[PDB]
Formats: structure tokens, C-alpha cells, sequence
């Protein structure tokens, strides 16, 4: 029982691993496309100005 207890959480522990790394590549990508959607205005001010 306890052999397994410990190989099931060694498997397990890779996908945490995993799902952090998404975690922080989908926060990224959504960092940049929100300033590719901001891109214009700032242009604009600076044309303005």
C-alpha cells in the first residue's frame, strides 16, 4: 500500500509541474494580446502630440 501511495504521487508529481508551466505561458500570451489590442492608442496619443 504504501509503495504504491508513493509511486502514485511520483506520477502525479509532473503534471503540477506541467500545469504551472501552462499556467504561466496562457498568462503571457493574454499579457500580449492585450497590448496588441492596446496597440493603436498609444500611437495615436504620441501622433497627437
Amino acid at each position: 500500500e504504501l509503495e504504491t501511495a508513493r509511486k502514485q504521487q511520483q506520477s502525479l508529481q509532473p503534471v503540477a509541474l506541467s500545469w504551472e508551466k501552462y499556467q504561466k505561458q496562457e498568462r503571457q500570451l493574454a499579457d500580449w494580446l492585450t497590448l496588441e489590442s492596446l496597440l493603436p492608442l498609444w500611437f495615436a496619443q504620441q501622433a497627437s502630440h
